[PDB]
């Protein structure tokens, strides 16, 4: 339990390159140098843009131990922490970056089988988080990291993203996460489009009350767009459960081209078991 | 089966830094760039110092598929290959380097619990290789790679190292590997000493026939030096099996200071479950 979150010294890791920033901190690629060792281990380091107090660190630690406790192939685990003036959090470095940026830069080489499997994997991770009774509160294509193209994990859970929140959050339940899951799915199926592009956030809750939802992405059949609309029902309990989302997106993943119309989908593919085994043993030794 | 050894193009990986060389090839740290992807994945690349023919590549591939087929936490798996004029082999990059260099550079911070566990892990991997009916033929502290300080794996098996070979090899059986295991153990317990230092290789088989073995390392009790001597029996079948080596070195690992006398052993230690979990999730996601 307590053994799941390593407390680090400043002197045993170094931030070497910035990777990006959110409205909570800045993310660096970093090197972890174990005491007495001559090696340099690449890590990801989030340093909060908000310097803290020692009593406030008691809040941070109380949640950090929980996020260090997740054990699921499609959920990122918080690994370490260094409680400087500004707190730094450490996790596994994902060289493929987030899924949002990934789809935007590969939108012309992304097939139906990859898209659909990603929706399954993200759902498995949300279903795990629900079984641990952890509400994500910030699910987005930006907070889905790519370990390998075949393997995605969910990050930055358990901590406003108005365009991703349920109407009752603009209340955070697992059913409110289901909403954010639908928005994440829409981001993938639109190859990274910005939801409600150009509409100011202060006015999203208005358009949701009048019945407007995100439009059907061009590559979605009705079976896929039905699911996304169901995630955006005003009644939270009427939304589909994550356990069900797994079942339906797995069904569609065994016949992908039936449920996603993508130009050049017979050229786009999935890696031969030859390429997957080479992927996993180099970067992704997790079971799966 | 065939899906366990990825064939690579030249254009999808690059050698960026040399790491060392043996009398068979040169090892580089390399970057694997997946087709269509914008990331750079660190790998290890062995390029043979011997340019080959296409029919000779049929030999190489026939063995490479076997080495790509090992599934054991303490055995390195061959992952890929690029069959240029000089063949390049690819495997997971171990930033901690080999165990030989590791012990030499940490000899003043290495305790009995680490040394003994390493002997267990190396034995587990040799016991696996015996169960797959693969003779190592070049077991040494140089060919034991450090994934993390707590986790070592055996490399470069299944391909002369006179000072590591059994007398009947100077015949390669699993019992001849047991000999090389004893020599590997002696290398660790001597914090990286060179076996038979200063004695020319052409004259090692002579000294072995007259009964000379490696000396008892200063930190070994008799129980440990008894095992090492048993690995060097002239009768191969009289040597202990790897299955037994596991049992005896595990026994000694539950009471390490009873079997290894190391100055400052109460200061040297093992990482708290806090530090191990941080190690594994960053670098070593294998089960164990
Ligand atoms: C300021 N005033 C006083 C103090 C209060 C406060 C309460 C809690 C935190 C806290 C604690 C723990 C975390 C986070 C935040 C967080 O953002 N965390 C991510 C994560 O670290 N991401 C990464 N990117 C790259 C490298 S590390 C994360 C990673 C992961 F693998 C799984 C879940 C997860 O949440 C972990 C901070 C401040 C707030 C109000
Ligand atoms: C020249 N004339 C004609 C041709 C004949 C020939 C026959 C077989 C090979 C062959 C095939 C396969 C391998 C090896 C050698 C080998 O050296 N291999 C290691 C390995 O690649 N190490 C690494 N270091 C860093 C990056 S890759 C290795 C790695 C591992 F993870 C597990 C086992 C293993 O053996 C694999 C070459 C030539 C010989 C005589
Ligand atoms: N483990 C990781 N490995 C590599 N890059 C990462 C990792 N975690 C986050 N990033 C990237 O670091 C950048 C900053 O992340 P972050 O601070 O979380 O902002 P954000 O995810 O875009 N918005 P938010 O997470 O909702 O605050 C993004 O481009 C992420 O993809
Ligand atoms: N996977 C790996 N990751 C990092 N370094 C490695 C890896 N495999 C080998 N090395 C290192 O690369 C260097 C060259 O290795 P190698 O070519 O095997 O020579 P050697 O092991 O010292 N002698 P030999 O293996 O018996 O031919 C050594 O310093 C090894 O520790
Ligand atoms: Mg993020
Ligand atoms: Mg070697």
């Amino acid at each position: 339990n307590q053994a799941l979150l390593r407390i680090l010294k400043e002197t045993e890791f170094k931030k070497i390159k910035v990777l990006g920033s959110g409205a909570f901190g800045t993310v660096y690629k970093g090197l972890w140098i174990p005491e007495g060792e001559k090696v340099k281990i690449p890590v990801a380091i989030k340093e909060l843009r908000e310097a803290t107090s020692p009593k406030a660190n008691k809040e941070i630690l109380d949640e950090a131990y929980v996020m260090a406790s997740v054990d699921n192939p499609h959920v990122c685990r918080l690994l370490g922490i260094c409680l400087t003036s500004t707190v730094q959090l450490i996790t596994q470095l994902m060289p493929f970056g987030c899924l949002l940026d990934y789809v935007r830069e590969h939108k012309d080489n992304i097939g139906s089988q990859y898209l659909l499997n990603w929706c399954v994997q993200i759902a498995k991770g949300m279903n795990y988080l629900e079984d641990r009774r952890l509400v994500h509160r910030d699910l987005a294509a930006r907070n889905v990291l790519v370990k390998t193209p075949q393997h995605v994990k969910i990050t930055d859970f358990g901590r406003v993203p108005i365009k991703w929140m349920a109407l009752e959050s603009i209340i955070y339940t697992h059913q409110s996460d289901v909403w954010s899951y639908g928005v994440t799915v829409w981001e993938l199926m639109t190859f990274g489009s910005k939801p409600y592009d150009g509409i100011p956030a202060s006015e999203i809750s208005s358009i949701l009350e009048k019945g407007e939802r995100l439009p059907q992405p061009p590559i979605c059949t009705i079976d896929v767009y039905m699911i996304m609309r169901k995630c955006w029902m005003i009644d939270a309990d009427s939304r589909p459960k994550f356990r069900e989302l797994i079942i339906e997106f797995s069904k569609m993943a065994r016949d992908p081209q039936r449920y996603l119309v993508i130009q050049g989908d017979e050229r786009m593919h999935l890696p031969s078991p030859t390429d997957s085994n080479f992927y996993r043993a180099l970067m992704d030794e997790e079971d799966m």
